[PDB]
């Protein structure tokens, strides 16, 4: 069915940090810990659960992508919303930089996903298509692997305001279909394409549910207890 689902928060943290590590997890599911490299030391120390592993919000260049790895950290967030729209980084720039994390042995989160103003005239699909597809003109087959496409409705990001389970199911849809027609069925059916935007542990289970959803990025909720009901809502 589903492939390897993951549950990744997006950064009282030493609480957390201590609450994960007291946490049993029974069940197939990856963890993830994105942060800030002010804390990422911090959590790189005190997070010892084996479901979980640390992940990086930004690398400049090559030097940072190397000292990343000098310390441990082989996972990356790219693209993230407020990227894309305060740090100059357009669909190309950041295409570049998941090839290039790709090319250092990185495990890479791309995020997608369309703005409010996108959303109501009704161009959803093509901003989300247009954004993979840039995405995709970088990679070569074996390199999806490597990848997983975080979609997450700009307008969902931290306002409260969660796709509902149809939305996210038919976004979610869209994007496999094109994975799977451009690029093929084994990798698609292989591709891990995560929800994001407002989750919490009321609205996680439902969905976690729909066919196409594979787990979740996770801001708010992340920096709450809540969070562990969120890993529990992929068994």
């Amino acid at each position: 069915s589903k492939p390897q689902p993951i549950a990744a928060a997006n950064w009282s943290l030493s609480e957390l940090i201590d609450l994960f590590n007291s946490t049993s997890i029974n069940h197939d599911v990856q963890c993830v810990v994105a942060s800030t490299s002010s804390h990422l030391a911090m959590t790189k120390e005190r997070l010892s659960h084996p479901k979980f592993v640390i992940a990086a919000q930004n690398a400049g260049n090559a030097d940072a992508l190397a000292s990343l790895k000098d310390f441990g950290v082989n996972w990356i967030v790219l693209g993230h919303s407020e990227r894309r729209a305060y740090y100059g980084e357009t669909n190309e720039i950041v295409a570049d930089k998941v090839a290039a994390a790709v090319a250092s042995g990185f495990m890479v989160i791309a995020c997608i996903g369309e703005t409010l103003q996108e959303r109501e005239s009704g161009r959803t699909a093509v901003v989300v298509l247009t954004q993979i597809a840039a995405i995709a003109k970088k990679l070569k087959k074996a390199d999806w692997a490597k990848v997983v496409i975080a979609y997450e409705p700009v307008w969902a990001i931290g306002t409260g305001k969660v796709a509902t389970p149809q939305q996210a199911q038919e976004a979610h849809a869209l994007i496999r279909s094109w994975v799977s027609s451009k690029i093929g069925a084994d990798v698609a059916g292989e591709l891990r394409i995560l929800y994001g935007g407002s989750v919490n542990g009321k609205n996680a289970r439902t969905l976690y549910q729909q066919r196409d959803v594979n787990g979740f990025l996770v801001g708010g909720a992340s920096l709450k207890p809540e969070f562990v009901d969120i890993i529990k809502a992929t068994q």
